[PDB]
């Protein structure tokens, strides 16, 4: 059944909902991105309307083959009237085709609900500048102040950078990137780009990133791992076992694997800065974790919702236990009585 944060009061509307079978009441299933712990559900046997961005909507057609007629993307940007009730779209700065959704109700109430989301002040010029918004939902993922990572920009000069420096030195060096769902695709893009190759991966991935709307794509990847230096493995196989095997594979054209995991938040974020990052290392192959986080920090988040003001916060994450919710609802009161609202 149901839990009560994945339904939208006043409205016959639910918020990535589809493990639960038939919901009563409900006319219209939101997908806010297309993760599996989100998604869980959906198939080509889904016979009720599913609103979405446009990328997601190729995702849920080519990847898990729902029929057309079911499928229903939105434009961003766009006020849509669905179901009799007013809705936005906005751009999550979680995952390609990632949205929050703004739901305009029936008796005055204005809901956001973030979806899985990094925020950014590029929010707060928005069509959120607008107006007021009494209810929240909110991808609370890392409210807890211990949660610090750098910007995306920084993690990606820390690869680019490295990556161009250990192949200049050793142009027989491989470079490999782990992945196990869609997001984080700036990590593999640029250090491919840095060293003039396309990216190699298998056809199961390869269909993914086609389903993208990623411009001049056809120019940045391949299904034909020989033309590459770059190649993308299952996160699974980041680790010395795989990666000797991988190598094996490559046919005595390489002698040295640099790879890299791109994780969220580690406990190393504690003391190490992006800068003084390190790898592991076995004979020829070194392993880089880099904190690429698709989701808020600690304060990336504070200053959202103290710029936003909401009159009610529902957190969407860390809701098992008691523990989680107590240490959230008494951030949200501090950021409330600092600010005033
Ligand atoms: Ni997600």
């Amino acid at each position: 059944t149901c839990p009560f944060y994945k339904k939208i009061p006043g409205t016959g509307f639910t918020v990535d909902a589809f493990q639960y079978g038939v919901v009563e009441g409900c006319t219209a299933y939101f997908l806010t991105h297309f993760h599996s712990d989100h998604y869980a559900g959906l198939s080509k046997h889904f016979t009720f309307p599913v609103y979405c961005s446009e990328i997601t909507g190729n995702l849920l057609k080519n990847k898990l083959h729902v029929q057309e007629q079911y499928i229903h993307p939105l434009p961003l940007d766009t006020e849509c009237i669905v179901n009799g009730v007013k809705v936005v779209l906005l751009d999550a700065n979680h995952c390609p085709g990632a949205v929050m959704i703004l739901f305009y109700l029936p008796n005055g109430t204005v809901i956001l609900h973030t979806g899985d989301f990094r925020a950014d002040p590029s929010m707060e010029r928005s069509l959120l500048a607008d107006q007021k918004v009494h209810m929240l939902y909110l991808d609370t993922t890392y409210c807890s102040p211990e949660y610090t990572f750098p910007s995306q920009q920084e993690v990606i000069r820390f690869a680019i950078n490295t990556a161009f420096e250990a192949v200049t030195l050793n142009p027989h060096a491989l470079v490999v990137c782990g992945t196990y769902s869609i997001g984080k695709e700036k990590v593999f893009l640029a250090i491919a780009d840095v060293l003039g190759s396309k990216v190699g991966m298998s056809q199961e991935k390869y269909k993914t990133l086609q389903c993208l709307n990623i411009p001049e794509i056809n120019s940045l990847i391949t299904t034909d791992m020989c033309s590459s230096l770059v190649h993308l493995l299952p996160m699974m196989q980041i680790n010395f076992k795989g990666l000797q095997s991988h190598l094996k594979k490559c046919g005595g054209k390489y002698n040295q694997i640099l790879a890299f995991r791109p994780t969220g938040w580690t406990h190393s974020n504690k003391f190490t800065r992006i800068a003084d990052v390190i790898p592991q290392t076995k004979g020829n192959i070194s392993i880089y974790g880099i904190p690429y986080s698709e989701h808020s920090s600690y304060l990336e988040m504070k200053r959202f919702v103290q710029w936003l003001k909401p009159q009610k916060i529902i957190p969407t994450v860390n809701v098992g236990t008691w523990k989680s919710r107590s240490t959230m609802e008494k951030y949200f009161r501090e950021w409330k009585l600092e600010a005033g609202y």
